[PDB]
């Protein structure tokens, strides 16, 4: 007469296997819940299942929600990537958050830096007085801080990431609560590594030493922007004031970490190698003064918002690393990308020559290689590694920009290396957006096909495998990247901002979960055969 025991039959079994593997964003049918909650004993022993049975208990009863509590308990405990569902908007459970926090600190801070952006965002379903009231035992907050004064890489990002948040007039408007949880949480941050040892606060004054710089770097910035004078007066004039240290101490700091890549240490800025890209917003190549002695080159944007780029490299940089931990090296270019405001930011710089340029100065892709990279006995004269980087590199971005539905793919955004590295800039268009009107699902295009050797290629055959066994990984990932997506839904991030009701919709469609590991491997067969054919 007991539950305990309970064992369903195969019929049920299979049943209930359907029901485990779907996405994390379909709500079960009230009969679903009923099977779930009926066997709740049998799902223990599945980690996977508990997602699901949470979803079926009705958290205004207090009585099965107090058996639900005690389940979860009992539960066989959920991996990391699971976790990152129940701090979603869709749960208020404090005990359920708890238990959230609870499983993420298992993840290495490796792991957790490739979430922290997201992390951040969670922050807008804690509870705003647990977190102003400071000033299964940690709330999120507590947890992320916690890290951070351990981990001098996790303590840069979430100061980055979380005075971005502070400087958003447009949240201090719309969401006054909202605005003042962040600053409660930098305040609360900057009280935890005021309480750390002699070390955690020298890391402390390392921030405030960075927020410095670039506080001065803005103001060369606006310096430079508003004298009237051409590109080279504007260069002149920003090179007099970077050489002048006394005045701007750009030219010599003492050692700190670039906001960009904090595990690189910085002591300034070379004066002299330091201009202004012919765009018409006219940022800043910047080349730092590295410890070793070396330098970083960096864009630095002044009066633009990077906060969309920066979601999307941080999801490129997501899948190449999801991609790289099944051995599958994609040769993929995930540049880094802070930003310092939301009206400024950084951003890494890649030699690179755009393939609008390669066109024009060398008349096409493979130009270009037989240039840089000849080989007698490569294929169509080119050294094998640089048309192999290219094939990778090419299947790569397509299959990523395929699902991130990346729009506005001219000639202009496709950069390429003489090492063979295709990659895509610019993704001020995602999600499905486009400038033109009826854009296609896939962006490829003539001259990338033609680098390959053409459609008759070997080349171009091992593309189009790369991409299926890119599609198959990534697929296999699909609750990981929605997840995070959907703790994304309520971010100044325009193109997500439009529609957040719909945002993570867009990307599990791209997935094709409804097909599987053949069927999904021929749908792509087709699209790159539609696309090919399209273009012809």
């Amino acid at each position: 007469m007991s539950d305990h025991d309970l064992k369903p039959n195969a019929a049920t079994r299979d049943q209930l296997n359907i029901i485990v593997s779907y996405p994390p964003t379909k709500q079960l049918t009230y009969e679903e819940q009923d099977l779930v909650w009926k066997f709740r004993y049998y799902l223990t022993n599945q980690e996977k299942a508990l997602t699901k049975f949470l979803k079926c208990v009705n958290w205004d009863l207090p009585q099965e929600a107090k058996q639900a509590l005690e389940l979860l308990g009992k539960w066989k405990p959920m991996d990391v990537e699971d976790s990152l569902e129940l701090l979603s908007s869709h749960y208020t459970n404090p005990t359920v958050r708890r238990y959230a926090v609870a499983r993420l600190r298992q993840a290495d801070d490796e792991d957790l830096l490739m979430y922290l952006l997201q992390l951040v965002q969670a922050l807008k379903y804690e509870n705003f007085d647990d977190i102003k009231n400071g000033l299964l035992e940690q709330d999120l907050c507590t947890f992320l801080i916690s890290r951070a004064c351990k981990n001098s890489t996790l303590a840069n990002y979430l100061y980055w990431y979380v005075i971005v948040e502070c400087e958003d007039q447009d949240t201090q408007q719309r969401d006054p609560k909202t605005h003042e949880m962040y600053l409660n949480v930098m305040r609360r941050f900057s009280q935890a590594l005021l309480k750390g040892d002699k070390s955690v606060r020298v890391m402390r004054s390392l921030l405030a030493a960075q927020q410095t710089f670039v506080d001065r770097l803005v103001h060369l910035m606006k310096a430079v922007q508003r004298e009237s004078g051409n590109r080279k007066k504007k260069n002149e004039r920003l090179q007099a004031l970077l050489g002048d240290n006394e005045k701007m101490n750009l030219s010599d700091v003492e050692l700190i970490p670039l906001p960009l890549e904090p595990q690189v240490k910085i002591r300034g800025i070379i004066p002299e190698t330091a201009t202004l890209f012919k765009s018409a917003l006219m940022p800043a190549q910047l080349f730092f003064k590295t410890e070793d002695g070396g330098k970083y080159p960096v864009i630095f944007k002044h009066g633009d918002d990077l906060r969309q780029d920066q979601l999307i490299l941080q999801i490129i940089s997501l899948m190449d690393k999801l991609l790289r931990k099944e051995n599958l090296d994609l040769k993929l270019t995930p540049y880094k990308v802070l930003a310092t405001s939301t009206k400024h930011g950084f951003m890494q710089f890649i030699q690179s020559v755009p393939v609008a340029e390669v066109l024009d100065t060398e008349g096409s892709i493979q130009n270009f290689f037989r240039k840089y990279a000849p080989s007698e006995n490569g294929p169509n004269g080119i050294s094998a590694e640089v048309m192999d980087t290219y094939v990778k590199s090419c299947a790569g971005y397509c299959v990523i920009t395929y699902i991130l539905g990346v729009g506005d793919r001219h000639l202009d955004n496709l950069l390429l290396t003489k090492t063979g590295k295709l990659f895509h800039i610019d993704f001020g268009y995602i999600l499905g957006r486009d400038p033109k009107p009826l854009p296609p699902p896939m962006k490829l295009n003539k001259e990338m096909v033609e680098g390959m050797g053409g459609t008759q290629s070997e080349q171009y055959q091992e593309f189009r495998k790369q991409c299926y066994t890119a599609f198959l990984h990534l697929r296999r990932y699909s609750n990981l990247i929605l997840n995070l997506f959907s703790l994304m839904v309520d971010a100044n991030i325009p193109d997500i901002a439009l529609e957040p009701d719909k945002t993570v919709k867009k990307v599990q469609d791209k997935f094709r979960l409804d097909l599987s590991d053949e069927e999904a491997v021929h749908y792509m067969q087709s699209l790159i055969d539609e696309s090919v054919h399209a273009l012809f």
